[PDB]
């Protein structure tokens, strides 16, 4: 009955969702050091989330799916595998957030978006559709589409860190659109694995998050049709109420690192209890140490998860009021999970000692993984300081990161 901490679902259909999981774990950590070792990506996992329906608990009841539609209860689900890998974990979060902000797209966008949204949650809850998300351009390119003069468009570029992409059928792609006449629009084209250009590459070599499908994919002439695309508003017009559809997509995403920095604690502990001797007067003191931080690391994601999902859930108010709000809860969390969870994971290699220092050891794969919130769009360090200072002190800004980098 546990509603803080992240310690329970606290809805019925996140219940489920928990406890179907519980049947995937023994798989998912079995083959994690070796997907680690290799950086290769657990296919055979997600075949068997796909052919269970967990690829779809995050689409509408209404459309066949679990229904879970509390960000609280997605990261605690994340939680749970992130302690067995958190690379699945990672890639499962990118399925489990479009489940919701698709969602979204069903019950309030335009007619081309509600339909799109539809086909595809159906497609979700089938195990036929694996939807990724490309938002950064590589360094050599910037994603644009451009009207194909006959209806639809043709999307070139490249997109960088797309994780789950070995195995996505279907990619929402961030490209701005040029070679008409407005001024250039953000636009999310959907593309599918088929399309002709789209090439997904095999260029994942990471420091952590090794296994999470991470790659390149390149997009050259790809025909898009029109009704494929979802258009969202002009490059740099100020509107803080995508802030919230923003928080929505990653927020639930901190209960992976959560559940990083509690794998490492249960190690940690695992590895005292097994000791002859009684643990020494700093041992004792980093362990208390680490059972506070892991408690306000809880508590502080936990919190602001439950905020999101009360002002997610409110649409009677100022939009961009909400969408403020909700980035706020979310960066002021995010800042101090990307503080408090590497540190909890270095903490438990000083209880645990050098074995802790040889590659196989499993505080060294968490010791990696858990750096990774710290690179994740929105925001990392540098960027969420200038976002939550211009929030605290009043100062105008355009807070769509996207926005500014097509900018
Ligand atoms: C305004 C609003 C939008 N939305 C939804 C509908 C829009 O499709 C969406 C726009 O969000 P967003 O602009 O974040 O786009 P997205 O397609 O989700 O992309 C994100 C990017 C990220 C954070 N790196 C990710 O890879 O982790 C993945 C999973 O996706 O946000 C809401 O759910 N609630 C709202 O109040
Ligand atoms: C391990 C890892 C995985 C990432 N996966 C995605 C992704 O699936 N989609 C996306 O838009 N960005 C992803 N990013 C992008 C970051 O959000 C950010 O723009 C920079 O590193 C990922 C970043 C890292 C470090």
């Amino acid at each position: 009955d546990s509603t803080t901490g992240l310690y329970a679902p606290v809805t019925p259909a996140g219940r489920v969702l928990l406890d179907r999981l519980a049947a995937h774990l023994p798989r998912i950590r079995s083959t994690a050091a070796e997907h680690d070792r290799d950086g290769t990506f657990p296919t055979d996992t997600f075949d068997a989330l796909r052919k269970d329906g967990l690829m779809g608990a995050t689409v509408p009841a209404e459309l066949g799916g679990l229904g879970v539609d509390r960000l609280y209860d997605v990261a605690v689900a994340l939680l749970a595998v992130a302690r067995a890998d958190a690379s699945t974990a990672l890639a499962l979060h990118m399925q489990l957030s479009r489940g919701l902000t698709l969602g979204y797209e069903w019950r309030h966008g335009d007619e081309r978006a509600r339909t799109l949204a539809e086909r595809i949650l159906r497609g979700m809850v089938a195990g036929d559709a694996v939807v990724c998300s490309g938002i950064k351009d590589h360094h050599t390119a910037v994603t644009t589409l451009r009207p194909d003069g006959a209806g639809g468009w043709l999307l070139s570029g490249r997109k960088t860190l797309v994780s789950m992409a070995p195995v996505g059928t279907h990619f929402v792609i961030n490209a701005r659109t040029d070679g008409t006449d407005g001024p250039p629009r953000l636009a999310s084209p959907v593309v599918t694995r088929d399309t002709p250009g789209f090439t997904v590459l095999d260029n994942w070599d990471g420091l952590g998050m090794r296994a999470s499908g991470t790659v390149d994919i390149v997009f050259d002439d790809c025909p898009i049709p029109a009704d494929h695309v979802l258009m969202r508003d002009p490059v740099g017009a100020r509107n803080d109420a995508v802030l919230a559809g923003q928080t929505v997509s990653s927020v639930s995403v901190l209960g992976v690192y959560v559940g990083v920095a509690q794998a490492a604690y249960d190690t940690a502990v695992a590895a005292l209890e097994r000791r002859p001797e009684p643990p020494q007067a700093a041992a004792l003191t980093l362990v208390a140490e680490i059972d506070s931080r892991l408690y306000a690391l809880r508590a502080t994601a936990g919190s602001a998860l439950t905020a999101a999902d009360a002002l997610s859930a409110d649409l009677s108010g100022d939009m961009d009021e909400r969408g403020r709000q909700m980035m706020r809860h979310f960066q002021c969390a995010k800042l101090a999970v990307n503080r408090l969870a590497p540190e909890i994971v270095s903490d438990c290699l000083s209880l645990v000692g050098g074995a802790s220092y040889t590659a196989g050891h499993p505080l060294a794969r968490l010791l990696r993984d858990v750096q990774a919130g710290r690179f994740m769009q929105p925001y990392a360090y540098v960027d969420a300081v200038d976002f939550l200072s211009a929030q605290a002190l009043g100062i105008e800004r355009d807070n769509n990161y996207m926005s500014t980098w097509a900018k």
